[PDB]
């Protein structure tokens, strides 16, 4: 298989941290050093990392079984599809949200017998002690449910630590999936620009997120679209970086330069100190031009 | 350019109706005689028909501007990205989700200065005659939200009518527009019954409990968008093959309006005994005349 990117508008595709249409490209100096999100991780030639699913289906989702006990009600994690979630291993199960150091309010329904409102339930997870999803358990608040009901749980929105030990919500940042206690296992690796005068290029979705650093924006570093047709193609990585054109869809002039790198994500180098890729159109479409040398030198993107 | 279809295990793919991940396989003598959902809608060489998106982001949810009004407040659909929603290019915004005959309990949140609780609003959308999402409305019930306020909406699960002219949910049919339609697909002849990718969803009352049915994962519609490969012949022979065992677990035929066959074995259940995590492979193109091998368990 020759390596190829999807031929779909950017703004057709979702974000690979939460199901949102694609509406802005950005680069951050503060934030885009390194990055180490869980989702939307996958190799070039198809190899998922973290807690990435293939499918959006999948993004954002808990499952378990519900347990009451003396410290709180919480839920025994299963994967989406029921089957069992491997403790120590995964970070977490297959899609959960990999947005840390804040509160999830999250909207749950039971997986058996679902009789109406009384079978969907307004919960909230907090990042405290016992957020061990690693372990295989997470304590949830407002959660009403019988002891060992079977719950599918959605992310409805994001919002400042209920602790009160920060007062805005970071997306930048991924959760302590083994709490104070471990460091998780299989972790998807820190992400950094490697070449000459590069940023990191973030895929930015809208989220309802109360006092976002970046309002209500979500980064991610691919769309989640570009993770399945990865998975599908398998095409062999034959160079150091994928050169990519992001064209016009009508005319297919080139509008700038990418790298792709092995790792599965994508710099660009921004025209001197410039928003680089924020003032592009959003209806363009990434194509393969080449692989090329790590060193390849790419023409500044986007305005000074 | 040769066609094909993703080399990903259906149980890892969503249904195309909802989002929620594909669970089983199913064919129908009394549902699947005549089909017309709008989401899930593709040709083999990528074109979009109905209201399906490229991508589950847009599946089953609506973005509206909030109108008050004394028979019951509701919203102005716009598309999810926020731009204008035209009447008579589509029978909806795109993604507006195709399970006709059913109360709708969907959940909306504020898309400007999103505050917390206070900008999350669980409503009911009826389908009953303030329900026009052609024309570009649909009244809402349980909506307190201030004129004006743009909302994004996903659905949350499904019901019985409110004004209990049925007591079940019917998910093999589709919403009344108005009176643009993907049109209708039928089994072709032959003992050849279409293939429908079932997931599970909150559904009270379901004449199939608490399932989803739809022609095409959404990850299909994405990789048919994208490849665009001409279509050579009248049906794409696939085979159903175990991913580690290679082993072809039985023969499907994919017509170019983007919807699959089998043929079960003596009128069995067809498809649904076949392990959910196998992959569907390209083969040939193959004519109408080509007798798929009987599928499943009699
Ligand atoms: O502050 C971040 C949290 O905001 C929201 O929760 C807050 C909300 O539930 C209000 C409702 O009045 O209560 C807050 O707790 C207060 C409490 O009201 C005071 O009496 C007490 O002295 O202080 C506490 C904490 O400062 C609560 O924080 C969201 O729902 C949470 O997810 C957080 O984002």
């Amino acid at each position: 298989k020759p390596f190829s990117v999807p031929n779909l508008p950017l703004n057709t595709l979702s974000n690979s941290r939460v199901p949102s249409l694609i509406n802005a490209m950005m680069i951050s100096r503060d934030h885009g050093q390194m990055v180490q999100f869980q989702n939307g991780r996958v190799t070039l030639d198809g190899q998922l990392q973290g807690t990435t699913p293939t499918s959006l289906s999948q993004l954002c989702k808990i499952r378990g079984k519900v347990f009451h006990a003396s410290g709180g009600n919480g839920l025994n994690l299963t994967e989406l599809d029921g089957s069992a979630y491997h403790a120590f291993e995964s970070p977490a199960p297959i899609g959960f949200p990999d947005i840390g150091d804040c509160d999830w309010h999250m909207s749950a329904t039971a997986t058996n017998n679902f009789t109406g409102s009384s079978n969907e339930y307004q919960i909230l997870i907090k990042q405290e002690s016992a957020f061990a999803p690693h372990l295989g358990h997470v304590q949830a608040d407002n959660l009403s449910a019988g002891a060992n009901t079977d719950l599918i749980v959605s992310l409805s929105w994001i919002s400042p630590v209920s602790d009160q030990h920060r007062h805005d919500v970071d997306p930048w940042v991924i959760p302590r999936y083994g709490s104070s206690l471990t460091e998780a296992a299989q972790l998807a690796p820190p992400i950094y620009p490697p070449g000459f005068g590069e940023a990191i290029v973030f895929f930015m979705s809208d989220f309802p997120v109360v006092s976002g650093v970046n309002g209500m924006r979500i980064p991610c570093t691919l769309p989640q679209e570009y993770v399945a047709h990865f998975v599908n193609e398998q095409a062999p990585t034959r160079g150091e970086a994928a050169l990519l054109h992001y064209v016009d869809p009508d005319t297919h002039r080139n509008l700038g330069e990418f790298k792709m790198y092995p790792e599965g994500f994508m710099t660009c180098v921004p025209n001197s100190s410039g928003s680089g890729p924020q003032t592009l159109p959003i209806n363009g479409v990434f194509t393969f031009v080449s692989w090329v040398s790590r060193f390849y030198q790419l023409k500044p993107v986007g305005t000074a």
